[PDB]
């Protein structure tokens, strides 16, 4: 984990961050997922086979708390599944909070934008709504998704932005590749 970045966003101590989530210290980490929470790749399946030992494993639990928390097997932009951390627990991570962005395949749009903000939008009011302190978000939409990297941490940043909590005092944006978190810098420092 290497910090590149630290800005004061109101309360809000913010960090960009290149490393592994699985191992950032927050309270509750974001997983960029689909929308039935099938974690068969990317950030989702490290994470899925982080907590649970086997990714297919942290896929049905997360299928039954999608259920239990929505009554239904699927979310939508904004709607954030709660599970817990398990074997992450002991590294002080209590729990994952599973959003779903946009697909874009290189596409970026007023309608895209929308959905994105609301996908790391959510997570935020999700701290907020159970008190978590702290809070780690990977680049949703990024990956596979296909979402121009710079449309996406700087509508990251809005939603930081705009967020309005007392609870959350920690917030951490974590990119795996050295490539994706130097371009989250240049967004970062010219944006804070």
């Amino acid at each position: 984990m290497e910090v590149l970045f630290e800005a004061k966003v109101g309360d809000i101590t913010l960090k960009l961050a290149q490393g592994d989530i699985t191992q950032y210290p927050a309270k509750a980490i974001v997983n960029a997922a689909n929308k039935r929470l099938e974690h068969g790749g990317g950030v989702a399946y490290a994470i899925a086979k982080a907590c649970a030992g086997d990714a297919g494993l942290y896929t049905e639990i997360s299928k039954k708390a999608m259920r239990e928390q929505f009554g239904r097997d699927y979310i939508d932009h904004g709607e954030v599944v709660v599970t817990p951390a398990m074997n992450l627990e002991e590294r002080g991570i209590k729990y994952v909070f599973h959003t779903v962005g946009p697909i874009c395949s290189g596409m970026w749009s007023e309608e895209l934008k929308e959905k994105l903000y609301k996908a790391f939008l959510g997570p935020l009011e999700k701290a907020e709504e159970m008190g978590v302190e702290s809070i780690a978000f990977p680049a949703v939409s990024a990956g596979i998704y296909g979402c121009d990297a710079e449309k996406v941490v700087e509508t990251s940043l809005e939603a930081v932005k705009n967020f309005k909590g007392s609870a959350v005092k920690e917030v951490a944006e974590v990119h795996g590749a050295r490539k994706s978190a130097e371009v989250a810098l240049k967004v970062f420092e010219r944006s804070l």
